[PDB]
């Protein structure tokens, strides 16, 4: 028993994390067989920030101009090529610490773990989501860029996501492992606002059903609703609208706490519209969405 | 920016976790140079557990009948002594992955991260505190018996918690890595009540300053008190008294913010008194205490 936020062990990805120096910028990369992925934005100083053009800036690096090091160990760079906002560099040695590997392009929703680095060494690993805004609420200082995120299924570490910014509010913005940013943003220090950062429905639910399991229960209660009258309520309080497929999603949480996917969104409607009255589920004194249900699945049956 | 609870990158431990088991008994062992250390119980049945006799079911158990496993490799047991409640295996083989390593009793408070194991393999690490009633409120299942709490200090794993049990109410209960309990638990399968949880004041504090540096400042208030003041008032809300020494250890989070540490437990003295009137402090709706003062420099300054 007990409910933690809980991210992935961690050595599979610290084992891939390199330094990359270009000129006086440093950051992280990820070292995956013989290339190293990091930012683009290693190219620039922090005044090239402000209007990048990463073609023309590009133009005047070659291989030697990229530093990696691995550890302590300067890895040989024998190819260079700019793949939408990640910089790959194909160096002469393969990471002999590959683990099995994917790159995913997460939906909004979905968490995984981060892995807090600076020059090219690991500092912390924590649980996060891709809000759906396309920002992440992450806890990164200057040099973390070149982080990554992820997930790990059995022996396979499916890589999803790396740090490239932070907005002026303080949230983050990065890419997945082929460069394309998630959300609108852009790899350039100029005002780029977050759209509303709605809370993550299907996730609440999911973190309702631990509850259940785990024994936290006063707000069980004495209704059912709709799809549609929750999504009403759901409207109201900046939540996500539930789909027919988050109720699939969310079918073996139903089953093991026989607790009716209807039944538990009526439970959460009555907190939405009542508040907490001071207490706590599972030690919070507020709805987390940041465990989906698959991970509430994992957390509770025991999935190494 | 952005405070996030974060556990520290677990490989270097992921790489000392075996599957110890004796008869039909299996769980976690922890493999440094060439010793294993698990749980004593590791001999028991679940009918032992009810009133065993440690030494008594121990005299029936040979080198040959543990058996440790490291990933899928069998390591041979040529020696093997209870310490206090662990066991410990020697074996033939030294763990080529061990890194450098101590073993700390930690005082309650302090915060360490669990790495969840099942089987000897890693599922999750989670960042939690020894509770000052000397539990943990940990997220372990069936088969977790053997997983470790440890913190990291550069190259340095300082090994402080190795799991238990699991109290009726769902808390946990573990030794250090020299199998002394934290607290007064014992590994019998009998009703163990814990004392009062109280609150970690000075992580309340230390968190309070991550709030600050971080720009969520509305709990700032215009006064001022003094330690016995304080006091008062942390006594009627079960928090635990401050002392000298945690003021000492604020010192830096007070230079940073330029707010005297009697100042914040001002601020901290209010939040008690009239609540968060709905509002959050980084992202949460309680008072987190599972942040030690150098939790938060380290995540405010960067250190790997
Ligand atoms: C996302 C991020 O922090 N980017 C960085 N940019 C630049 S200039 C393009 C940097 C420089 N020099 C640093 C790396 C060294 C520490 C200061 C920031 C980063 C990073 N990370
Ligand atoms: C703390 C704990 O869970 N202890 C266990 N005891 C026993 S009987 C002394 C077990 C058995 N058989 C298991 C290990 C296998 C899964 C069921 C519980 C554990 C554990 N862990």
């Amino acid at each position: 028993s007990g409910f933690r936020k809980m991210a992935f062990p961690s050595g599979k990805v610290e084992g891939c994390m390199v330094q990359v120096t270009c000129g006086t910028t440093t950051l992280n990369g990820l070292w995956l067989d013989d290339v190293v992925y990091c930012p683009r934005h290693v190219i620039c100083t922090s005044e090239d920030m402000l209007n990048p053009n990463y073609e023309d800036l590009l133009i005047r690096k070659s291989n030697h101009n990229f530093l990696v090091q691995a550890g302590n160990v300067q890895l040989r760079v024998i190819g260079h090529s700019m793949q939408n906002c990640v910089l790959k560099l194909k160096v002469d040695t393969a990471n002999p610490k590959t683990p099995k590997y994917k790159f995913v392009r997460i939906q909004p929703g979905q968490t995984f773990s981060v892995l807090a680095c600076y020059n090219g060494s690991p500092s912390g690993v924590y649980q996060c989501a891709m809000r759906p805004n396309f920002t992440i609420k992450g806890s990164f200082l200057n040099g973390s860029c070149g982080s990554v995120g992820f997930n790990i299924d059995y022996d396979c570490v499916s890589f999803c996501y790396m740090h490239h910014m932070e907005l002026p509010t303080g949230v983050h913005a990065g890419t997945d492992l082929e460069g394309n940013f998630y959300g609108p943003f852009v790899d350039r220090q100029t005002a780029q606002a977050a759209g509303t950062d709605t809370t993550i429905t299907v996730n609440v639910l999911a973190w309702l059903y631990a509850a259940v399991i785990n024994g936290d229960r006063w707000f069980l209660n004495r209704f059912t609703t709709t799809l549609n009258d929750f999504n009403l309520v759901a409207m109201k309080y900046n939540y996500e609208p539930l789909t027919q497929d988050h109720v699939d999603i969310l079918g073996p949480l139903s089953a093991q706490t026989g607790i009716a996917v209807l039944d538990m969104c009526a439970s959460l409607k009555e907190l939405l519209q009542n508040g907490m009255n001071g207490r706590t589920i599972l030690g919070s004194a507020l709805l987390e969405d940041e465990f989906t249900p698959f991970d509430v699945v994992r957390q509770c049956s025991g999935v190494t």
